[PDB]
């Protein structure tokens, strides 16, 4: 299925490319035919046209093709240089987490942890879906983006609905749902 | 949670699809995006990727995806046409029920009742758990599957653990757990 192939694409591109012999450039980009060969290791119906259709029909916009190079735009577990467009439009953003983290967040703000950035969503639905990775008892913080920027933070457009920012101080959290 | 959304998928696919606007075919298949859109009236965060993940991780293999369509494989409360492969490898199967039904079963054998088929399990554990739906005083009948096949019956692979047979005569009940 496209879903299964996409999961392997995320694994290869965002998490363990070297296991397959790929060498991401400093922005995550690999050659698409190396990627296609690696995916056929597992799913041999896959071709370059199939990879491209997945990229182009992705509602997240989580993949990016440039020439015959391809990457995950965001969410890697390894360091990448993220040179993304600034979001200046959004007034409200959302961060999904589990309730046990509120204690930390309300006194520390939202911190990027082991990533370069904190990940937000322009929709509460997406923030909830992502906050679910850490457990059942999901809460979604409402974030004041104009307040973020006025503190001097820049908000980048990592995906269609994903937004990233170095940090969210408590002052910028305007509700919990 | 995956629990609640799987329960809603079971309700929709196996019990009440019409109330959601879906129109199962003669085999119980609905379009996946129709299903996703139905589930999102209750759990608005649910995506098609989340539903495909549930199908994949279901330890029963109770859902089936065929192309862009999805069904419950067995266990509907409404009548559906069942074209599953024949199980020839299992030698013993299990039927979980409650003690009060023993008087009926030993008089008559195991009867499909409202369903097209009796539902058996590959696994003693799962037979027990399913039997608990009808009360707390559960007994699991050991069924001679080789006997059923020598008697004519065709046993089918409804699920990865579920097997279905039209009727189990008393002569085929090898014991009581
Ligand atoms: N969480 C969201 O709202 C959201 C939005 C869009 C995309 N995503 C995607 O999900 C993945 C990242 O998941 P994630 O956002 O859970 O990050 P993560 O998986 O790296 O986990 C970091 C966790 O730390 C928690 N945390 C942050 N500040 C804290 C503090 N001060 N004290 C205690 N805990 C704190 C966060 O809420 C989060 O649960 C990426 O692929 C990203 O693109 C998440
Ligand atoms: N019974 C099991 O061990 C078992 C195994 C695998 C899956 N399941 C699943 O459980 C769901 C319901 O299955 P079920 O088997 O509980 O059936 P069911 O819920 O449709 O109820 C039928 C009941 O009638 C009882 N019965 C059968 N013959 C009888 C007789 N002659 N006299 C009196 N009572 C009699 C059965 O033991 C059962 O308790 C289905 O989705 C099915 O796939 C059940
Ligand atoms: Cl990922
Ligand atoms: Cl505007
Ligand atoms: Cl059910």
């Amino acid at each position: 299925s496209r879903f299964k192939v996409s999961k392997l694409m995320a694994y290869i591109l965002a998490h363990s490319p070297w296991e397959f012999g790929l060498e991401p450039d400093e922005e995550g980009f690999v050659s698409i035919e190396e990627l296609v060969n690696a995916v056929r290791k597992v799913y041999p119906w896959v071709t370059e046209e199939y990879i491209r259709e997945i990229v182009e029909r992705d509602e997240k916009g989580r993949y990016e093709i440039r020439g015959n190079k391809i990457r995950a735009r965001y969410g890697h577990s390894y360091p990448v240089i993220l040179r993304h467009e600034e979001d200046k439009e959004s007034k409200v953003l959302y961060h999904g987490t589990v309730r046990r983290n509120l204690k930390g967040i309300m006194r520390e703000g939202i911190k990027p942890g082991k990533r370069q950035y904190v990940h937000l969503s322009i929709n509460y639905e997406d923030a909830y879906n992502t906050g679910m990775r850490h457990g059942e008892d999901v809460v979604v913080l409402i974030i004041d983006a104009e307040c973020l920027r006025n503190k001097g933070y820049k908000i980048l457009k990592a995906g269609k609905k994903v937004r990233i920012v170095k940090h969210v101080p408590v002052d910028c959290i305007s509700g919990i749902l």
